[PDB]
């Protein structure tokens, strides 16, 4: 399992249906800048 | 399943173990900010 804290969102990114997340969590998650994921409560 | 594309991070989050996730999309996975997440690939 990749888990990972909830923060918010920057002001810009409001109203998009987009998660933030850096170069390390991507490549555990195993996914591309762009690609589809799901967010679920642990 | 509450889905969304992945974005990279912003400078300052690097490093960071954390995702940011808009009001909307921590309503609709039903977390608060601070809560932990889950983040896999679809």
């Amino acid at each position: 399992k990749v888990v990972a804290r909830v923060a918010e969102a920057r002001a810009e990114d409001v109203g998009k249906r987009v998660v933030r997340v850096d170069k390390a969590e991507r490549a555990k998650v195993g996914v591309k800048v762009g690609d589809v994921v799901e967010v679920k409560k642990v």
